């Protein structure tokens, strides 16, 4: 890649700016430039490529053969009980949680038994986050 | 990728921007500019490609073959009991949460058993998230 | 890669910026520039390239035979009780979390069993976090 | 790579920043410049590549194979439980947490039994983080 970045809040090519309890006076803000930016990206000047897959059987005798891709979960369990017996009794509860197998962002690529792979593969992910937030 | 970017508030070329109790006066901004911005991006002089694939059988003899591809889930469980039994008691609750499984983003891309590919391919995924807020 | 950066307020190329009680006064900001950034990425002169697979098989006797790619999970567990019996009594709770199993960002690329690569591959995350807050 | 880095509050190429109860005054402030940045990445003059493989098997006899590959997990547990047996009896919590497999950040790339591989691969994690706060 190029150029892939995260600003937590002002961005700029330039930036004068100003706040608050500003007096600014008699000024003079001047500029030239000459900005200029050439990208030549994943160029390929390719004369023969090939990607040639080949699979002979003959006189074979083949069995209880498995082929299992990635990623197989099996016989799981997530067991979460919660009891609360009150008598002559206060309760007071806030921001109160139970979590169980939250996810967000889930991003898979080429996720394979096989594979005959030819270029560019890309991930990327700018983020802000917070679970929680109380007072 | 070329340029792939997460801004918290505010982006620019250019910013004179000003806030809140603010005098600005008597102010000269010029700005002369010369921005030539170029791309050439994936740009493919190929002559001769190819994706063969070729399976050729004879006098096999072939049982119990099982091909899983990937994200064989099997056989799972989410037991997730509550109980609240009173008797001459207060409950107070607030922002009181019992997540299971929740997904947001969830992107895929050549989940195969095979493939011969041939190409660019790309994910990006900017964002702000909050799971719970409260007060 | 190419500049791949985290800024955690504010960026530029130049910043005249100001705040708070100023008085930028009297003022002669100039600003000659000439930037000129070029890039040649990723740029590929290929005469003959090729991703050959040949799997012969003759008079072979094969059995029980298992391939399992990456991440098999199998027979897991998470139990979590909780019990809360109260007589003549005051509770109070806040921000009171049973976090199981969360999960935030989750990429991947090529998780095979097998594969004949050619190119680039990439993964980026840049961000920001806060799992819980209170007060 | 080039050019990887985290800021964290702010950057630029120049900055004539100020701030608070400042008299920034009876200035000449000039900048006569001239960046010029050029890149040539992962640029390939290649005649004659090859990703061959090739399974040859004739007159054999094979039994009981197992190929696993990376991150077969099993049989695991994670027991947690807990009681709150009050009885003319005041209780406070706050900030309360039991975490339990919390990820963030899960990266993967060529999670595989086998490959052929050529060219480049990377991966970047520029971030903040705080799991808990309070006060």
């Amino acid at each position: 890649s190029i150029d892939v970045k995260y600003i937590g809040v002002k961005s700029a090519y330039v930036s004068y700016d100003v706040q608050k309890r500003t007096i600014y006076l008699n000024i003079t803000n001047t500029l030239n430039i000459t900005n200029n930016n050439y990208y030549s990206v994943e160029v390929e000047n390719i004369t023969a490529q090939v990607q040639f897959s080949k699979t002979v059987i003959g006189k074979a005798r083949l069995n209880n053969i498995s082929i299992i891709g990635p990623l197989d979960m099996k016989q799981i369990d997530y067991t979460v009980p919660t009891v609360i017996a009150e008598e002559m009794s206060y309760m007071y509860d806030f921001c109160t949680l139970i979590s169980i197998k939250v996810h967000n962002i889930v991003l898979m690529m080429q996720v394979t038994v096989t594979t005959t792979y030819f270029g560019h593969s890309e991930q990327i992910s700018q983020e802000r986050y917070q679970y929680v937030d109380c007072g």
